[PDB]
């Protein structure tokens, strides 16, 4: 559960003028134990032949997962990406995809997050697991 209070407006403002904003990523929604971000599938995020770039899908997964992790810490605490993995399940040709981050294990020094990315038709196109280090900033 979240340890910090936040608003979608402020989170997006926090991600402005960075790789996140550059890829058209928008923190779109959250629940009590999950948070999502959407990303469009267009020339900024597609491979040269017209389908969502799998590498960019991973960029979305690390973004939402890292953000989620940072919201689960108290003051004077932040996360740093240690490693990440993903499986590309199906090609996406249009619309926007939505990546949802849910916690797997939140430890004192390490956090592990799951990220499921779905198409506008609610079909899973990518699944990823992210490992974060917790450090005193």
């Amino acid at each position: 559960l979240w340890k910090k209070t936040f608003t979608l407006e402020n989170l997006n403002q926090l991600c402005s003028n960075s790789a996140v904003s550059h890829l058209g990523i928008e923190i779109s929604a959250f629940g009590e134990d999950w948070i999502e971000a959407t990303m469009p599938v267009d020339h900024r995020t597609m491979q040269p032949f017209g389908v969502l770039h799998g590498g960019v899908s991973v960029a979305l997964a690390e973004t939402i997962g890292s953000l989620a992790g940072s919201l689960c810490l108290e003051e004077g605490k932040t996360v740093v990406g240690l490693d990440i993995n993903a499986n590309h399940l199906r090609p996406v040709r249009s619309g926007k995809v939505t990546a949802r981050a849910t916690p797997i294990n939140l430890g004192r020094n390490i956090q592990v997050w799951q990220i499921d990315i779905r198409t506008e038709e609610n079909k899973l196109c990518c699944v990823s697991r992210l490992t974060l280090s917790v450090i005193n900033l």
